[PDB]
């Protein structure tokens, strides 16, 4: 299963780990993709999982776009996990960058409660513009189910596990 995690409490653990590789190693039931509304998977984690794949996710995606509309912030969608997990759940935390509310955050990772253990990074943090500490404190605040925690940058996981409460 899941090894060299850190675990912050009862259901959350932490590893400073690229998310790709850590599918790929695991191959978990559920691999969380930070996503934006309309599942255009152009860089971040998103970019990361879908080149992974070599755009399948994107292909199957678009595909989904067309027939049900764009996803709302703070929902989700589960999709085929293709070469990295069974499934994926596509995810839409708020993009701070783009003014959208950042309260958000803890309707974006209600979804996780639906999966009962799942691959993740933390919703809304790097190019969406969150506070990742305040995303780590959201989750273990909002998260009930296994939830491990792919944090791509290590100067970043330092300061989460350091400044944990
Ligand atoms: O390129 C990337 C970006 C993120 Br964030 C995580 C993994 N790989």
């Amino acid at each position: 299963s899941f090894s060299g995690y850190l675990k912050l409490t009862d259901n959350v653990y932490i590893k400073n780990a690229d998310i790709v590789e850590e599918a790929k190693k695991v191959k978990p039931t559920v691999v969380v993709n930070a996503a934006n509304v309309y599942l255009k998977h152009g860089g971040g984690v998103a970019g990361a999982l879908n080149k992974a794949t070599n755009n399948a996710m994107q292909v199957e995606s678009d595909d989904y776009i067309a027939t049900n509309g764009p996803l709302k912030v703070g929902g989700s969608c589960v999709l085929s996990g293709h070469n990295l997990a069974k499934h994926c759940l596509h995810v839409v935390g708020p993009n701070v960058n783009k003014g959208e509310d950042i309260q958000l955050l803890k309707s974006a990772y209600e979804n996780f409660n639906q999966h009962e253990v799942l691959l993740a990074p933390l919703l809304s943090a790097g190019i969406f513009g969150a506070d990742p500490i305040h995303s780590l404190r959201v989750c273990v605040d909002t998260v009930r189910t296994n939830v491990y925690l792919a944090v791509f940058d290590k100067n970043l996981y330092d300061k989460l596990v350091s400044s944990f409460l």
